[PDB]
């Protein structure tokens, strides 16, 4: 749901224009310092913006380099679909970047290395005290529940499209196809969606093949 | 120890070369190919490297931006620290295989160097079959998120380790010796000689922080 959604954020910069990218739940950025504004050196950085992570789509807040052919473009060779107070305040924390570029502009003559820099500054960035919560952190866990979520959502998968078929003790119907809830050689617990029941194995009967999509 | 170590190589290819980021047990790689190499061309992909994952080090017997200052002193400014012998010879062969890889990606690509940046995104994001991991990219994730459950938990053995508790056993005899607290189950103890692993009741024993004058 909240996955693989980053924004990106134009800068209108002394000297050459940058652009910067985050997961809004991510906090991550990865910003560039472009020699040129233009749609298709917008792409470049989205060809390695992918790489490191993988971005579902991505909101544009400027019709522009969207309008520009090579944007779109790029985004069909990822997959990434462009998609049409708190990106105000998002342009603050990209301003709190542009203070922390600012920061560490004395620090630095060259301006571009202040940028990188300011990234990796709200990269690895506790708030107060730190209490993990680590903006470093990023969704880099929500990457991982992810690819757990995936895992067992496949192990899910195979359950909730399978049907196991029960049929009361003294009964002669037997009742209609249920998710099972475990599965045992002496006994199995299913749930049918309107009640939540276990029944011997011997009881027990189970659909084992079905196949489609390649 | 691993996790935090990368390696980073850099080929000529019709003499441009392309500099290279892998992170090791990963294999996850960024490469950035400079528009001209230099140390300090070479510090900017090192800073970008540094905000996208924290990098305890890299090593190369020889580099010439290495050797230039301007390198080293980022990656201090940053605290990674510049410096298996099979896995490093597979590494220069990874270096090669990629090129292989932007073989098959030019006759796609209009600019090789857009080219090489799309065989990359391939590379990490393809699963290998998924062997290694479902992903190699994904091995990444993983490992990354391994280590952060692991110093959370490092932590909680620090925190631990400060605490001292003694056991009574029985109240008349004495108690030979001090414990660390393996866990704590109320109205219980979960503790440890390091000689033996035990557990007993709470009110047998008394639980005292080491600590004094400490930041929490
Ligand atoms: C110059 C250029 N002109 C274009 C004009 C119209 C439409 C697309 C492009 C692309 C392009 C964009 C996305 C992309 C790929 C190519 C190729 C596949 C990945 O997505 C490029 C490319 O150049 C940039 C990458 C700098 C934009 C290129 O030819 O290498
Ligand atoms: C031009 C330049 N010249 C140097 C000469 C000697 C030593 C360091 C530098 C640095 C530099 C490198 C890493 C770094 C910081 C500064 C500042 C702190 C973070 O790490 C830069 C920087 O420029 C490059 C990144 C292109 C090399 C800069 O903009 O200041």
């Amino acid at each position: 749901c909240s996955p693989g959604i980053w924004q990106l954020d134009c800068t209108h910069l002394e000297g050459k224009v940058i652009l910067v990218a985050v997961h809004v739940a991510s906090g991550y950025i990865e910003a560039e310092v472009i020699p040129a504004e233009t749609g298709q050196e917008t792409a470049y950085f989205l060809l390695k913006l992918a790489g490191r992570w993988p971005v579902k789509t991505v909101h544009t807040d400027n019709g522009s380099n969207f309008t520009s052919t090579t944007v779109k473009a790029a985004c069909w060779w990822a997959g990434i679909k462009q998609e049409f107070q708190s990106q105000g305040v998002i342009e603050s924390m990209n301003k709190e970047l542009k203070k922390i570029i600012g920061q560490v502009r004395d620090q630095a003559e060259h301006l571009k290395t202040a940028v990188q820099m300011a990234v990796f500054i709200h990269n690895h960035k506790r708030k107060g005290g730190i209490g993990g919560y680590s903006a470093g952190e990023r969704i880099v866990d929500i990457i991982a529940t992810d690819i757990q979520t995936k895992e067992l959502q496949k192990q899910i998968t195979k359950i909730q499209k399978f049907r196991v078929y029960y049929r009361d003790s003294r009964d002669p119907v037997w009742k209609g196809p249920a998710k099972l809830l475990w599965k045992g050689e002496g006994a199995v617990v299913i749930q049918d969606n309107s009640d939540i029941k276990v029944v011997p194995r011997r009881k027990a009967k189970i659909i084992r093949d079905y196949g489609k999509q390649m």
